[PDB]
């Protein structure tokens, strides 16, 4: 019961990072076939997609994934036996690579205290990552599929924070290959925001820290 949006909405902050990313001076390929920003670049060292107007490989690049919003054409919502909804592939997936931006109202620390009193006072689910800054993603309300994965304590996935254009914004990027069928999942401790609420853990693994968080 959640409304689609294809970015973030900024209620009352701004993920500033501070930081110009500028020349990523990696060189361009020579073949339309091929990419331009190996596993290399300058800016992808410091997590900051390049600017457009100034890459060195025009636009056949591909450290500018999260703004030319190339998600992963094969995400399928699905239900995940004790944990209501989850996400899967149709598709295999090589590691390291960008699976979806995960969108949401960003909104600060005490603007979403409030709504998590005011609002989602009788909730089951948390829907909400850790920005910076005490800024936050909310998405009981806005988001995308992204909103829809599950935690595991032995995660495949793993939510980013890269300054785009000036701004933090969060992607989802894969740790392992993955067959095509496999559950998306990530780990909710270093990312997902902090609220006593608590839940056991279907996560379904052998050392299985037993709690969500
Ligand atoms: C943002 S939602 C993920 C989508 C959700 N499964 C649904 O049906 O709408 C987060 C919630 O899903 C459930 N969940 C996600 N991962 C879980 C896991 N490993 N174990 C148990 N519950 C999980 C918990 O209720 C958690 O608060
Ligand atoms: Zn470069
Ligand atoms: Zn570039
Ligand atoms: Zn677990």
């Amino acid at each position: 019961s959640y409304k689609k949006i294809r970015s973030n909405v900024y209620v009352d902050v701004k993920p500033l990072s501070g930081y110009e990313a500028t020349t990523c001076n990696c060189k361009k390929p020579d073949d339309d076939t091929r990419k331009g920003c190996v596993d290399d670049c300058l800016n992808r060292m410091i997590f900051a997609e390049c600017s457009p107007n100034t890459c060195p490989c025009g636009e056949q690049c591909c450290n500018q994934r999260i703004q030319r919003h190339e998600w992963v054409q094969c995400l399928e919502r699905f239900r995940a036996e004790e944990k209501g909804w989850g996400i899967r592939t149709k598709e295999p997936l090589k590691a390291g690579q960008f699976i979806i931006e995960y969108l949401g109202e960003v909104v600060s620390e005490q603007e979403f205290r409030n709504r998590m009193i005011e609002q989602y006072h009788n909730h089951s689910d948390h829907y909400c990552l850790n920005l910076d800054s005490g800024m936050v993603i909310d998405s009981y309300r806005m988001g995308n599929e992204a909103r829809f994965i599950n935690h595991s304590c032995d995660p495949n996935c793993e939510m980013q924070k890269w300054s785009v254009n000036g701004v933090y914004r969060i992607g989802l990027y894969a740790l392992k290959d993955m067959p095509a069928g496999t559950e998306l999942t990530y780990d909710y401790n270093f990312h997902s925001f902090n609220v006593e609420k608590q839940q056991l853990c279907k996560c379904g693994f052998e050392k299985c820290r037993g709690i969500i968080g």
